[PDB]
């Protein structure tokens, strides 16, 4: 049982759909999942308050009419256990797990150029041959565990948001220090403060977060959206970010001072990702961004009592939406509490831990528990952990030395029959990852169907097409405030910034043209 049509790497949203979609075509699939279960990010990232940025109705599979009609999302923005349960249900329903080997990390993928097959190796001693290697490794992997001197000396509990205990952690009676104010921090903090004796948030750089405005979903409104699902999907697929939301017609500056608060208020209510896109120039024109930045500032100044904390909570120079806006539930309110202190790591950096807590420049902090609220690795993080050896035995990491280069994100010269899902060259995290996963898997499925219909052995990014795409990605991005020096989207600005629908049209039209920009390879 060495060979399969497709080896999929990862059993998250993309991988799960990959298995289903590829098998529905009659392709044998072997998926490898490093985790013990399916879910990907929703499996591993299970710290308190872990919640989706995108309405559960959009952030969910559309490939299965039934699943859509049957699954009831409990709220506007599904928490991680719910999304997990959902993906677990998907795996149950579509019998996905049998083709997945869990606790199995793909270590290398080596191209046999003579046969256009990938030999996929694993840390469990799997050696499989794939006609196609589909990496669904996800765009979000763990940032390095922050290394603190004497962390190994701390007697209290050290918990990482990245490896949250499945049975949870009681913060009751506990003096808790939270290091990290990314989303994992922003989402866990309010919950930690709710039960902690005392919360110390050690903040180095403040981030933009906006209220989730997560509402429970009753039956009445659920049946309504379920009945209008196809239309909402249509809007989403044609949309900029994979959700049925269009930015305002006129630009931020072109609209009245009055009508600017009225729409910012509207985009404040619905979502964090979407507030970044209230106005069409919001993430392109620095002055237009200042307006959102100022609207945000004021909101937080209002909700946070102590103005010194409010200012500390305010991100210093960064453009709002440059770093993906975190969505929170009662996070800034959390600082109104008597049992939470925000420690400004710019004033008093952490110099280390001792037996009893965190030693900053200024104070020692008696803590029973330290929560390392970790951020996320570059889009290429999971991919970079793989040795993917393409043509000439040139490694993917090597061909990406000067920045990821792809055609559409889906083709890389030297890497035939290799597909990196929702990664550099595609909208990736800039779009609804469920729908983006669907798009990409579908596109790969179609490409495979295309090659199979014609007795073709392989498909390959053309060096000319990738050069062109690298350029097109560069140019869609040179305009953006996401293309700032501080930006996580860099490696080269990696995601395609033209919009999900525009991108969908582009890759569909490439497919429809007989894969222009790809070489179709024979036996
Ligand atoms: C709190 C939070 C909220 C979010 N909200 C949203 C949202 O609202 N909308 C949105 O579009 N995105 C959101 N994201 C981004 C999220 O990363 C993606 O939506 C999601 O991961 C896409 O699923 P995936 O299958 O592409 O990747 P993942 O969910 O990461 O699944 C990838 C899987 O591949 C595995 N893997 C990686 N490398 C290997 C290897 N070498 N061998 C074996 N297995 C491997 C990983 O273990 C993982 O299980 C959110 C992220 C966080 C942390």
């Amino acid at each position: 049982t060495t060979s399969y049509d497709v080896v999929v790497v990862g059993a998250g949203i993309a991988g799960l759909y990959a298995i289903h979609r590829f098998r529905s075509q009659g392709l044998t699939v072997r998926a490898f999942e490093a985790a013990s279960g399916v879910g990907g990010v929703w499996y591993w990232n299970r710290y308190p308050g872990a919640r989706c940025d995108v309405e559960s109705i959009d952030y969910s599979y559309s490939f299965s009419p039934e699943l859509e009609q049957e699954w009831n999302w409990s709220e506007k923005y599904a928490t991680q256990p719910e999304i997990l349960a959902y993906l677990e249900h998907v795996a149950d329903r579509f019998d996905l797990r049998r083709d997945i080997r869990f606790d199995t990390r793909v270590t290398s993928a080596v191209l046999d150029e003579e046969g256009l097959r990938w030999t996929v190796r694993t840390d469990r001693g799997d050696e499989v041959s794939a006609r196609f290697l589909v990496v669904a490794a996800g765009p979000l992997s763990n940032a390095n565990t922050p290394a603190f001197d004497g962390l190994d000396r701390f007697t209290g509990d050290i918990v990482h948001t990245a490896r949250w205990p499945h049975d949870g952690v009681d913060f009751t009676g506990k003096r808790v220090g939270v290091i990290g104010t990314g989303s994992s921090g922003i989402q866990s903090i309010p919950i930690i403060a709710e039960q902690a004796e005392q919360l110390f948030v050690f903040q180095r750089s403040a981030n933009y977060s906006i209220p989730a405005g997560n509402v429970p979903l009753d039956d009445a409104t659920r049946a309504e959206q379920k009945a209008n699902y196809a239309e909402r999907r249509r809007l989403s697929r044609e949309s900029g970010g994979g959700s049925p939301h269009r930015p305002h017609p006129k630009s931020a500056l072109e609209v009245s001072e009055e009508e600017r608060r009225a729409v910012y208020e509207e985009r404040w209510k619905l979502g964090g990702v979407l507030f970044s896109k209230a106005f069409p120039d919001q993430l392109t024109d620095p002055a237009a961004n200042d307006t959102a930045r100022a609207f945000w500032e004021e909101k937080i100044r209002a909700v946070v009592d102590d103005p010194a904390v409010a200012e500390l909570l305010t991100p210093k120079d960064h453009a709002i939406g440059a770093k993906r806006i975190v969505t929170d539930s009662g996070y800034y309110e959390t600082y109104n509490r008597d049992n939470v202190e925000l420690v400004d790591l710019r004033s008093t950096p952490i110099v280390g831990m001792d037996e009893t807590g965190i030693v900053t420049t200024g104070a020692h902090y008696d803590l029973d528990m330290i929560v390392l609220a970790t951020g996320f690795d570059a889009m290429t993080g999971s991919l970079d952990k793989l040795e993917i050896v393409g043509r000439g035995g040139r490694t993917l990491k090597e061909t990406w030395a000067a920045g990821p280069r792809t055609y559409l994100g889906l083709g890389i010269d030297g890497f035939p029959n290799f597909f990196n899902l929702t990664g550099p060259g595609s909208p990736s995290v800039l779009a609804n990852m469920v729908l983006h996963s669907e798009l990409h898997v579908d596109w790969v499925a179609d490409a495979i169907a295309y090659l199979d219909a014609r007795g073709a052995a392989g498909i390959e990014g053309t060096p000319e097409a990738v050069a062109d795409w690298v350029e097109e990605c560069r140019n869609r991005a040179e305009a953006s405030l996401l293309n700032s020096a501080n930006s996580w989207y860099l490696g080269v600005f990696m995601p395609f910034l033209g919009g999900f629908g525009v991108y969908r049209e582009i890759i569909t039209e490439v497919a429809e043209s007989g894969y222009k920009g790809f070489a179709i390879l024979e036996g």
